[PDB]
């Protein structure tokens, strides 16, 4: 089984623009996120292939990850700061739902996600 194609990531039939909230997002939380030591696994979509984990994509069908998430920044894929908060958590959850608990990649998405609520309760006021 390969792996799936990324999510999409550029749409030019999508109307565009720059927020302080999107740019808080970009330069702060995925800045943040991104150079923490747990992050590594999370910079882009599960490798199911090189991986071997051929049951990844049968158990997580919207997949995601902070390369996509940072992809979609740069190319002012988001409308709403909501959009980009949402892909994050999907991220999140679906590394709650594939692996186990115990799971180590589990306690470090938990270490990551403790950090970006942080960085989100202090989301800037819509300027
Ligand atoms: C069936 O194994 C998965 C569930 N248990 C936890 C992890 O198990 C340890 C790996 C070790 C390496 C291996 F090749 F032998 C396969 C078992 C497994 N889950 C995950 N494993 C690895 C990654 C990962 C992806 N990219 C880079 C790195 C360094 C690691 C991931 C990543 C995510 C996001 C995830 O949800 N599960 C992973």
């Amino acid at each position: 089984s390969m792996n799936p194609p990324p999510p999409e990531t550029s749409n030019p039939n999508k109307p565009k623009r720059q927020t302080n909230q999107l740019q808080y997002l970009l330069r702060v939380v995925l800045k943040t996120l991104w150079k923490h030591q747990f992050a590594w696994p999370f910079q882009q979509p599960v490798d199911a292939v090189k991986l071997n984990l051929p049951d990844y994509y049968k158990i997580i069908k919207t997949p995601m990850d902070m390369g996509t998430i940072k992809k979609r920044l740069e190319n002012n894929y988001y409308w709403n700061a909501q959009e980009c908060i949402q892909d994050f958590n999907t991220m999140f959850t679906n590394c709650y739902i594939y692996n186990k608990p115990g799971d180590d990649i589990v306690l470090m998405a938990e270490a990551l996600e403790k950090l970006f609520l942080q960085k989100i309760n202090e989301l800037p006021t819509e300027e």
